[PDB]
């Protein structure tokens, strides 16, 4: 658990991305309701999230701000678990380095993979990944694997010290309670798609 | 733009997600309480929600989402860009169970034609329009490079493609009757580095 709740952890990097999209358009300052219009939640709500944190708004302060509050100031040891391809595509994304996210190896089973290079990396076996979480302090694994027995290599991850999972797997993973875990479901997104594409009807109905 | 306000929408899928999982828990009913907990929403916000279209019923509740979400029906979908993204995409099949029939997936890469993924052979993407109209495509998946990615998009907007899910990190125009939704990674790791960092942080504002 956090100290700030996760509703509005979840809005931060929102408002972060927006306010990147105006510091890059040079624009100079944002008012608390062009910048609800735009996100979606009150006026109300936004100025008690920023409120957590300190005292329209600044666009270049506000994002420095949001930068700091994310922890984006900070650098992260990462590792990914499955060069298959999400994995590469996670590997190749290199817009997380440039905000702190440093990938340190990349691990798979398949000795087909063994020393195949993505960026700076190579791609090693996943036999020796409890090893190099502790002799290289990694901070974060982020497992891409397919979901069979999966919770035995969360478990490798755990035990070997790592403090946050990034998980793309569609189960629940157990971790003990002082771990970060964070799920991703593209679905949520997807999901939304289909909601767009058949509201119109379903409002028919309704009425 | 929408009937109902994006912020709702956006928790339905997550609504969904857990009810789904209190089904195949053989779970029956569930106190608001207990929703409202996991939810991290407060059991008056989840009905303010549902209030757009004691306890709550969990198949009644599923069901009324899946039909709220539009998940009894089936869309036909296609991919662009057969790289690490677009085949992650896929090949996960649970998209597929939730109604996204993946009919076709187009590359430029002359070395990819032909190559079989799940029941879909990869094609070339000079193709794409055609097929669209010759196809009934619903849903194109946008996982090319950055670059000239809104000829891309053209393409499909031109050729009649009512939605776009877009993982390319731009702002792509189309006209307001097509669906735009943009995924962003960042917005769920960044929310990592928040709590690895949060003690610090409020150590230091302190
Ligand atoms: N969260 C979401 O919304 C989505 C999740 N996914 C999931 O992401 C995962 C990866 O997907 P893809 O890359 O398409 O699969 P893939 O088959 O391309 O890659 C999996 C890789 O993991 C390796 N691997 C298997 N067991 C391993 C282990 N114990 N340790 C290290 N490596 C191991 C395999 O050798 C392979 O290289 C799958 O679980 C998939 O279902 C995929 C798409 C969307
Ligand atoms: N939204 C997010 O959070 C994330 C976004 N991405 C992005 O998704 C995209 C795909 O990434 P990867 O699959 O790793 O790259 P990739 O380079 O592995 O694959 C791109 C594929 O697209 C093909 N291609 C290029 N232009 C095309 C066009 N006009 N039409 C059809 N095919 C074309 C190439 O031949 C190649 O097969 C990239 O833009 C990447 O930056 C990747 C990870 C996370
Ligand atoms: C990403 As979750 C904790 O709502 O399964
Ligand atoms: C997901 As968006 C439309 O705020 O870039
Ligand atoms: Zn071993
Ligand atoms: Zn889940
Ligand atoms: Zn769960
Ligand atoms: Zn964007
Ligand atoms: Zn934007
Ligand atoms: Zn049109």
């Amino acid at each position: 658990k956090t100290i700030v709740s996760m509703a509005v952890i979840r809005r931060l990097p929102r408002y972060h991305r927006y306010l990147e999209e105006l510091l890059k358009n040079d624009v100079k300052r944002i008012s608390s309701r062009e910048l609800s219009e735009k996100m979606g939640v009150t006026a109300s709500q936004i100025r008690q999230d920023l409120n957590n944190f300190g005292g329209g708004y600044n666009v270049e302060e506000l994002y420095n701000n949001l930068t700091k509050i994310l922890g984006l100031d900070k650098t992260y040891n990462t590792i990914i678990i499955g060069a298959g391809n999400l994995g590469q595509a996670i590997a190749n994304y290199t817009s997380f380095e440039k905000s702190g996210f440093n990938l340190k190896g990349i691990f798979d089973i398949n000795p087909r993979l063994f020393g195949l290079k993505i960026r700076d990396v190579e791609v090693m076996d996943v036999e020796t990944v409890e090893d190099f979480i502790a002799r290289n302090k990694i901070d974060i694994g982020i497992l891409c694997i397919p979901k069979d027995n999966a919770q035995y290599t969360a478990d490798r991850l755990v035990r070997a010290g790592i403090k946050a999972i990034w998980n793309f797997l569609p189960i629940d993973l157990k971790v003990p309670d002082d771990v970060i875990l964070e799920n991703v479901h593209l679905s949520d997104s997807l999901f939304t798609v289909s909601y767009r594409l058949n509201e119109e009807e379903l409002f028919k109905k309704l009425k």
